[PDB]
């Protein structure tokens, strides 16, 4: 009894991540307890490790079937039966319980207590093959053969029924589709490679699809001039490799299989018997095709991964026309080059619309985070409340200016406040000599409660970063405190 | 008479469908009745059916037609010719009711009555090589040879006539025109495959021309050296395949045109004689353009299924640097990422665009589908008529919380109020102990009739979906209805 | 005297196209005029005919020098010494009439009379390759041969001379950066070739290029075993073509440089000697690369022929992915699908950003052209004056409805009215039995007046096209014009 | 001591670019003089100079070691012992200044005081590897074994142990590492060559590193046969390449590797051997798919330098449907072509964003450079003071006419008044016969004091580009000035 609680999810870093807060792993937990029977949790860990053993075993039976059926003459020994068998189990246990299991959709819980909403849906979609791919169809054949026909070893029958048995054994790498299915699943349902697209999980991926592909190519090259005995045109009968070894004949096999993949020639030669004129043809079009869609999806795959930067070069080439249909000077082409350089830094984003598409909270997460020190220096602002300082600091700006702008001007309408975030300026004066504030002072006081003529004029020694602050939002927050509204005057 | 019904369109799922409404359907049988001599629609089911026997019969003759040229020495017996004008009568009856045929441009009927203005734009596009395709030029040819001559067969003219006569037979594949336009034609008239871009035709559109250039090409690297009689340097006579069957002659042929193709090789060795240096030459460059240009295609093609997954990677790829060049807590940066995986779910749209493209209709029936049962629930709407309800909903928005979010504070400002719509919420009192509200529930209605402060601060518990309803967007709805401006103060 | 009159740019179809009037073709007229001494206006036709004798006579020495260097032992005959001393002159008048010439940057005259200027422009950019590759430097080199030494033919210099003279005479297809330099120019200046990008210019231009290049290598192919005497292991003495034709030996080393390109083979076999194999090596690889890049290019300048499909298709896959992460009834999402398919029609615009991007004429242009006919069949404003008129036409709005859709609804309030332009409705009453509108009608005259609650309901009866027209956009252009503002009321 | 300066960054053009200003420059020497035991500021001539000559260390030794280990056979002579103890000592002090030297993160300075701060982050990235790479590992290998066994020469061991020598100074060539580390450090850091991602430069960059895997690969083809002695099957003796010259031998596994890099074939001929034919597999997969990878970044590379000439032609695209959408007169419909023609001149920009995402006094800085001669010639400004002026010519607008258009309409409503700043007009009227202005001219006078009807018209007579001056935006300035609001009026 108590071991029908892993069929239900958990507490782990993995379901913690994708739900959010443990209080929602028990939310689904009781989703699932909902149930009566045993139903399987794609996310339980019992599947998990399921799925993990059930990932070894395909992975071993795709490598190791057609290596066994194509070479090893007599392959029936006192070994690989067990093997057979024990794979077979493994997988009808998979098809069984592939019926009682939680499906996802959406990333919206699917568990489906109704076993025929779940059988049906694994009926459409999945069951069909994986049904043919499980039953050991050769051994059933080799048995409705045993008992028909005496006289099979005897009959010219037996050297086909072994051919067919061969040829059936063929059916069990199916399994392929439960491969890539486990592997998508626990690829996009697993967080830590779901993020950044996981550009080298998907390059192995597609790396470990090729090279099966090319393996696979290599036993049916040896396989299909076997079956006829190596006819004294097959590759295997002229590169002289009928009584060679199994490892020199796969190695040679797999070699011929890759050079078709690749496009770089034949083998030893080129082919001269019908049967290795059409599998070199087929494999020549199959493999070219799919390694050169394979190519063209990695390419695509790694030029995206410089696309922040792509985007600001291409940005960065309008500014160029705009400057050069306008024909500006060299200098101010200049100054223009190093303001872009230093505020982009070869990647671009937007600090008005990911501001937009984040909520409420984050939103004020970050502005708080950001603006907090600053604005919390001014005694007129720290001395109001939270509600009046941050619907206040929704209205700063950013602003990155130059070593040697005019800030401020001298003698003129200051209508903004400017809030230091960075750098160093030096305010300016006629009668004062110099002064200087830096990484998170405060100037431009005399503007906010009056309007006049500011008294200096400030200048960028270095590439300050400054937070503006205009009015005009002051007086609209404003408005909208008038607590605060009276005090100011005084 | 009768049987000239169905040379109009009909009521049927792909004429419904591409023109939306049976009266539509009628409509344009009235447009067509406009007629007075048959005129073929080009969607009636009689061009249908036609156009279906054509490209059963273009298909055929494109594959057998230079295979029984090129091989079948004395290609001429008691069929083959039954075949050749049995093709051309139905060829030729093709030619003529091209003439007499619905045109479409821009999915506007284009039916012209006037036979002159079709015709003309048929002698324009495409008539000049439907009719050089459509008579049996080798065969008039051959008539006015045989009757001109008498000592044909005793003059070397009857070889150089046999020579011209298989040269000559070749203009029949220029029917490959036809094929492609009622392809192109009976591919984006249809519906069901114009969607998508149906990425599956279409490749197996350019896998069907690339067989069709390597198939022909086989059939030409077996003509030419032919047609000079085996010179002792053709692979053909150094392949030994002069006395070879028409299976392996043609099977070796389209394995050296499929080299070529691919950049594999050439064949058995390298060519030796000038007619197959250039003809290797030839196809080489012709065989290696096309087959990187057709992947070029393919790659692009299947890159673009990807877009809607594409684009938000780049735009999460933005948020990165974002919030990188501000430097953000390790904390907040996961919170973030967090609240975008579970918005946008790894595929980018926009709720306002989306909005803003279609039609007041639809964009009526979306709205309500969303906020009936959610803004039906409040009594104080609920009693109001149509008019104002579905005047106010379009004030509406989506918000996705984050489970621990203070979606409200306490005795705060409350200028919107929230309409869930899916998590669960929990409100939040110091003198209440606990409340819960879920999947379709309500809350914040203190704040409509009057401002003031809440009385409460709500948590999002779960992955909350609310629906927002600020109170600006509230009144002016609300001075556009006097009638339920007056009753809201009681 | 009037011969200098076709030195400037005259009336003809490319300068009246690339000026915009006759008026600036006699502006630039004088703008050359401006000169003293004889100047080439680039677009004067003299410098046209100019440049296609010029075109003609490069493209034939790039094709027949190299050909004549490595082929044809003891090359110099009584021709082909005529046609480098034809082909000399023609470039060195080139040369020269090369500083006398206008240039022309960003499409605005550059004419630079000052011969200094230009000069030194020329000077700077390409006068010193035009130089090299103008005068016989072979010739003067055997000259200073000649005559120094008189043992030359005794002398064991002379072969060393014989090779230095085939090699120095190389220098002479340096002419393909004039060929290259002249062909952009004649095809962007070119407004025809301009337009399109023409596809199929720029691809005939690359595969010229990657023809041309082939033709060189194999030449080079050819020259290189040729200086060192054939050595027994040149791929010129394994294939036993010492003793051949030139027309042999030219086809097979182009057959050897454009395996070497197309990654296709070496030859007949695989080099032997270190010559073989340097030059295998850099034909390969310089091949092999061009090939790769050429193709790169011509898949991309093929892909980018439907953008405006490929950019439809994703705003609908964004489409798809909204009604998905709202679960939207099938039915309306077939109606979302028809109302897409049947506004964009597989291909995106914007008429925001099209009319934001003309001038105010061009908007004036089309705004009338598209609403003329409708706005002038209502009484009330064809009656007043075009100020008014097409000041009012600015807020026409454009609108798809869709069969079935109550365009208005029944007693209602109906604050923007119609004007029909295409498609056909229905207006319906309770009373009135039925009534329709098309093809330039229009209806809603009730609501501009006065406002109220409509007196009938009316329904798409196929794909509508109405043309919308508010009441607040009305009234605003009313306020601006007092004098029908009064007159409105009666 | 003075010395020690060197270690500390100077004014120098690339310091001065990257900080901006000498101030910057000195900012940050006395950010390094917070140090007590000197450091090498990453910028310092010091560190510049020592990783030029380690640049250099490191391509002489990752070129030299693999052609002195393969070939060479007794590798060990009076120099080459000096040339890897020489290297050694470099790269060992490489190891030592490793630790001790300043690090940049962000282009913000990231020089760290702490030792163990820095000393940490370098054994987490690079330590280990520089390690192993450092000390002659061989030779302490080859020590450990002289000591230990004297009967080295009498048993098989000592060629067991130079096998292991030749396979163990494969170490050496790690160095790799720190190749690509400088070179992108030396490249990023570079300002020049940071700028337009440097297409030559990392075209160069790849081709240098495919020369080399290719070259690396060509010892490796050459370095596993010859351990093995050279059996029977190996391609050095079946080319019967055992007794041939250290130059033909390298040249020809050069040919091989390169062969199986471009997929163009093997060699000779096909492999034989079980080492060659998985060396000949493991090359043709590594080579084609590095070799694939690298010519779809180059294509991509190349194809980032047209953006903005593709993007106009996408946007034109999108002109072209909108026209056809509407079916507009092919005069209307040439009008539009050649206005975009004549203002995005094939390439695009924005002149509001790239006016957005400037700061302040690059915005005044480009606004002033276009307008100031223009709007100093009006007298009614120019008097004015720079407050007023630079706070009005903000309300500018560019503008492109077209010859023959009515910039102004007879008799009519004149709101804008322009600016001239290209071209020339023609203004007419009934009475007055012509009248030109042009080239920094100015009209449309009489509508700015009071508004009425335009006593004039004029026409572009060439292709005009004048400055658009509305009125809403001038009053909404002058309200912001009532000096100068007061004295309009007279």
């Amino acid at each position: 009894r108590q071991f029908g609680a892993m069929l239900q999810p958990g507490v782990n870093k993995f379901s913690l991540r994708m739900f959010g807060s443990q209080k929602a792993v028990e939310r689904e937990q009781e989703r699932v307890k909902s149930a009566g029977f045993w139903i399987i949790h794609p996310y339980s860990d019992f599947r998990f490790y399921w799925d993990l053993t059930m990932l070894l075993l395909m992975v071993g039976n795709l490598i190791i079937i057609p290596v066994g059926i194509t070479f090893f003459k007599d392959e029936n020994t006192t070994p690989w039966i067990v093997f057979n068998v024990v794979s077979d189990t493994f997988f009808l246990i998979d098809l069984v319980l592939n019926f009682r299991t939680g499906i996802v959709v959406e990333d919206n819980t699917d568990i489906i207590l109704d076993p025929r909403r779940i059988k049906m849906k694994y009926l459409k979609s999945w069951f069909v093959v994986d049904f043919v791919s499980s039953i050991p169809v050769d051994y059933i054949f080799l048995i409705v053969e045993t008992r028909i026909d005496s006289e099979v070893y005897k009959t010219a029958r037996a050297l086909r029924i072994v051919r067919f048995t061969k040829i059936l054994s063929l059916l069990r790498l199916l399994r392929l589709s439960r491969l890539i299915r486990y592997i998508h699943q626990w690829e996009e349902i697993f967080h830590m490679t779901y993020d950044l697209a996981s550009a080298v999980v998907r390059i192995v991926n597609l790396i470990g699809m090729m090279l099966l592909l090319c393996h696979w190519d290599g036993c049916l090259q040896f396989l299909v001039p076997m079956l006829q005995d190596f006819p004294d045109d097959c590759w295997v009968s002229l590169n002289n490799m009928v009584n060679n070894s199994w490892g020199k004949q796969y190695s040679y096999a797999l070699f011929k299989a890759m050079s078709h993949m690749l496009c770089i020639g034949y083998g030893r030669q080129a082919p001269m018997g019908m049967s290795d004129v059409w599998l070199t043809m087929l494999s020549m079009i199959v493999g070219a095709t799919c390694y050169a869609m394979f190519i063209g999806h990695a390419t695509a795959l790694i030029q995206s991964l410089d696309s922040s930067r792509r985007q600001y070069q291409e940005k960065y080439k309008q500014v160029e026309q705009y400057m050069s249909f306008h024909k500006l000077p060299p200098d101010t082409r200049q100054r223009i080059h190093d303001y872009y350089e230093h505020r982009y830094q070869g990647k671009m984003f937007d600090e008005e619309s990911i501001l937009g598409e984040l909520s409420e909270p984050l939103r004020e997460e970050i502005i708080n985070f950001n603006c907090r020190k600053l604005v919390a220096s001014m005694p007129l602002f720290a001395n109001a409340d939270p509600n009046f300082v941050t619907s206040m600091l929704t209205k700063l700006r950013f602003e990155v200016f130059q070593p040697g702008d005019y800030i401020i001007r001298e003698g003129t309408i200051g209508k903004k406040m400017y809030f230091i975030q960075h750098g160093v300026v030096s305010v300016l004066t006629k009668g004062n000599k110099e002064t200087k504030l830096a990484d998170g002072s405060y100037f431009g006081e005399i503007c906010l409660l009056t309007r006049g003529r500011r008294t200096a004029s400030v200048r960028a020694d270095t590439y300050c970063r400054l937070y503006s602050l205009s009015v005009d939002n002051f007086n609209e927050v404003l408005e909208e405190y008038p607590m605060m509204r009276r005090a100011f005057e005084t």
